């Protein structure tokens, strides 16, 4: 599923992301688009050999199960391919014990080098959310 901007930033609302350790909204939704422009079936290899799945480009080096992500773990115990589903669950779910890891967001590069100190909540204006 590709989302829109607005319907992602409504749907991670309602899945409690708002706020979530101090995030706006805004936060997860460039997140969402720089890791994966809004698709929940996104998949990309690392140089380590890991591979990131989802809207949030969730890592098998440390967060769920791909069977060839040698001495990863899999600490949301998910395969990694739930977190390609249309439903949002399993990645949000995910995401709340990534960001509570001790880096907050600065676990998603891209939010750090893309997000951070920027104006994020321009990623949700006009939105009904
Ligand atoms: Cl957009
Ligand atoms: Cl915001
Ligand atoms: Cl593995
Ligand atoms: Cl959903
Ligand atoms: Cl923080
Ligand atoms: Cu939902
Ligand atoms: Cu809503
Ligand atoms: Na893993």
């Amino acid at each position: 599923k590709v989302f829109g901007r607005c319907e992602l930033a409504a749907a991670m609302k309602r899945h409690g992301l708002d706020n979530y350790r101090g995030y706006s909204l805004g936060n997860w939704v460039c997140a969402a688009k720089f890791e994966s422009n809004f698709n929940t079936q996104a998949t990309n290899r690392n140089t380590d050999g890991s591979t990131d799945y989802g809207i949030l480009q969730i890592n098998s080096r440390w967060w769920c199960n791909d069977g060839r992500t040698p001495g990863s773990r899999n600490l949301c115990n998910i395969p990694c391919s739930a977190l390609l589903s249309s439903d949002i669950t399993a990645s949000v779910n995910c995401a709340k014990k990534i960001v509570s890891d001790g880096n907050g967001m600065n676990a998603w590069v891209a939010w750090r080098n893309r997000c951070k100190g920027t104006d994020v909540q321009a990623w949700i204006r006009g939105c009904r959310l």
